[PDB]
Parts: structure tokens; sequence; C-alpha cells
């Protein structure tokens, strides 16, 4: 009773017009095969460019994005996942990360509490609250952005809030095997839950993007998953750790 | 520079002499090929029988086994990881896990906090302590025990005490490959550290043990592995998350 896509491809660094035009036709051919929700990868409106973002994207361009990536959800009847900086000026924004229903509705937002490397610490504010967990579709959505899946602890905190399908804009370069590889199968059989994980793929603003998106489900096996080529993933989804975990304990030896 | 060794056997249920004489046939052996260390699986002095440990297994008896476990690590100039219940009566003592070094002496002792089903929450008590972290051979050592290890947070422990060198005793049964499979090479991973686990093998206490006994490096790779059938595994030993894990937030949203 749920079908989600990924949109794996490449973004122009600082083009929206021409990003959004991507997401925009991803959305228009999810739809056609009944996908309910599009899942897209980090920053993609403006390419995975932190120093550049920061320097050069101003609160106005964000916002114009933002309207426009509303627009296809509601236009394109489906629900849409998107990461684009966040609202305030450039020295205090984050990453963030934001679902919204066919109807265009903006149900959640989150940013990205764990940066990853100097650049994007440079760049942007890190978040402070824990990922969102609510009802979308029969189940319980969560959202998180790259870096951040590779931390159990981000992954638990939303399964603790009853997370079922978590839901994660990546931009992972350099040929990174081991999160797709090993860390996103444990956060699924490590919680009991589904992870959807859309990346960029090919060279963009001066890095090789690895592609390989892929929706891991609670077996930590792959229910689908892409290569290195740009393409839209379509896939149906179908003792007790959660429950025994000592969390009075384990939150004290952090 | 270190070159441990791990022991999967099959164990006879609530026959200490049978069982302690093949963990002292698996030192001698593990030491005359250059180890410096044993690991041994989850009770496996008593096997793993955990109500009949409870009905039947006495304080005196345990500290029998104990003391002929500090004799074979001095004995066979071995250090040794065993585990035992714990010293107490048979209402109040936990699964625990120890090292002896070379000399006979035991440097450190862990209770097992998770507790992994209906039959271990009755026979034993949860550890309430984190997991021992102590020099040993040019490292930092920890111990877990099997259900432990599954908990990223209990993994996550060992490492922000220093740990870099993790061994679990363990007793795993069913044919849950996930765990060696899917779990072990991410918490080497998630952490920077190598991980050992050495289980039973074979049909013991109506279980059928599933061996794969495994040495796992920081990159999530294999070192060496057996398979089901008994075995002496003698392994030598060769962004940033343990600093950038926001533990503050983590440990409110456990």
């Amino acid at each position: 009773h749920m079908r989600i896509a990924l949109m794996q491809h490449t973004a122009r660094p600082l083009d929206p017009q021409h990003n959004l035009d991507l997401i925009d036709d991803a959305a228009a051919r999810a739809s056609e095969q009944g996908a309910q929700l599009l899942l897209t990868p980090q920053l993609f409106g403006f390419g995975y460019v932190p120093s550049q973002i920061c320097a050069q994207v101003s609160a106005e361009q964000v916002d114009a994005a933002r309207s426009r990536l509303r627009g296809i959800a509601r236009d394109r009847g489906i629900a849409l996942v998107w990461s684009l900086p966040g609202p305030e000026g450039p020295e205090q924004r984050g990453i963030t990360a934001e679902l919204a229903d066919e109807h265009g509705e903006v149900l959640a937002s989150y940013q990205k509490v764990q940066l990853y490397g100097p650049e994007e610490k440079a760049a942007f504010v890190p978040g402070e609250q824990p990922p969102p967990v609510l009802s979308w579709g029969g189940r319980q959505l969560s959202l998180l952005v790259c870096y951040d899946v590779e931390f159990p602890e981000m992954v638990r905190a939303a399964a603790a809030r009853g997370a079922q399908l978590v839901l994660v804009p990546t931009a992972l370069a350099g040929d990174e095997t081991s999160v797709p590889g090993i860390l996103l199968p444990a956060r699924a059989v490590e919680n009991g839950i589904t992870l959807a994980y859309a990346n960029h793929c090919g060279p963009e603003g001066g890095l090789v993007f690895d592609g390989g998106s892929v929706v891991v489900g609670p077996a930590g096996q792959p229910l689908g998953e892409l290569g290195v080529e740009p393409g839209l993933l379509v896939v149906d989804l179908p003792a007790d750790y959660l429950q025994d975990r000592r969390a009075e304990l384990h939150r004290n030896w952090l």
C-alpha cells in the first residue's frame, strides 16, 4: 500500500532553475508510475557546494526555490522530500530537509544535526532538535540528512519517537562504500525500520558523487538500488531492540 | 605486534570438567601458535543452559570453574577471556566476562547489561556498569557479552572510554546471520575499532549454535573467520565519528 520514488541525479552548482526543473521532471515521472512520495538529494536545488552557498546564495533565493518545490509537490500531486539551506540569513541557517504532502502543505522541517567536515561547519549552523516523526501514508515517517544516518544515535532518536520509515537526502562522494554497504543495513536491522537514501551521482562541484541510492528494509536487505548513473528508483514497500535497550543506562555512558 | 586466538567449540551442559578441559586444550594450542590472548564463548564452562545454571549450578561450583580458568591462563602462559555466571548466589548473579593476563591476574570483570530473552532474565540479574576499558598488549581492550554488541550504545560506551579492541564471548544460535553479517561490521566502522566474537558451534542444550566466530577490523572487514565446525581462529591484528557525535544531544534523545 505504499510506493515511493527516489531521484538520483547530478546538480549544477548555483543553478536552481536547472536543478529544480530536474526535480519537477522526476516528480511527474514518479507520479505517472503511481509513486506517492518522491525523495530528493541533499542540497540538490543549489548543488552540493557549501562554501559557495554561504558566499552567494541569499535568503530570498532560498525562499524562491522552497516556493517552487512546494508548487511541484502540489502540481505533480506527490509528496516531496527536499533539502535546501534553511530559511534564515546565510550566517544563521543550517542544512534542512522538508516534507510536503501532495497538497503542498509542509508537514515537517528538520535541520541537520551532524554537519560533515569543516566546509559545512563554516557554511551552516547545526540543528539542535531531534528528527521529526509523523504519520503519512499509513506509517510513521522521519527525516535525517546524510552524515546524520551514520550515527546510530540519530536513527535511534527517530525510532524511539516511533519512526518506521526514515527518508534521507544525501550527497555522498569519494566511493564511500561503507555507508550504504555496512552502516545503512545495520541502522535498519538494529531498529527494525526501513530507510531510503537518495544521493547525487557523477561529477558536481569538484566531487564525484557515488550514486548508489537505495531503500533498505528491516532485515537490512536492499528493496531497490541504483548504480552510478542518473535514475528514478521506484519501490513498493511491504527480544526486541527498541524495548530491550537499557536507555537509562546508555544515556549516561555516551 | 598482537596475535589473538578465538576458541569455537561445543560445550556439554553442566559438565565443567569436560568444557574447561576443552578451554585448557585451546589455550595450549593458542600459546604454541604464539597467540597472546585466547577469547572463549559465553557461559562455555557450564554450557549455554540458563535455566539449568539457575536451578543446579551453585556459587561453589562457579568459583571452582573460575579458579580453574585463572590457572589455565597462568599455566598455559596466555591471557584468557572467559564467561561464567557471576560469583554471587544463583538468585543474585549475572552473566559475566573476565580477562586474566598471562600471569593469572584478573584484570577486568564485566556483567552483561543486555540480557537476551525471558530465560536469561529469569536466571540472571543484569549488569549496571559500563564496559571496562584497559591497556593490554599495546592497545585499549574492552569486554561485552553476546546481545550487548547488538546495541550500538553498548559498543559506543566502550569506544567513548577509549576502547580499540572489543572482545565478545557469544552464544548465538538459530542462524542469526544478521549479527555477524550486518551488525558487527557496523559496530567496527561506526566507532573505528576491532571486535572479536567467539561463538559456540553445533548442537548444545537443545539449540544449534551458528559458529561463525570472527574478528572484524575498523573498516568492517573480517580479518579471520570460522564456519560451523569447532576451531581455533588465530589472527594477527595490524570528520571522525567519535569526536563529531553530538553526545550532549544524543543523550537526551534515547
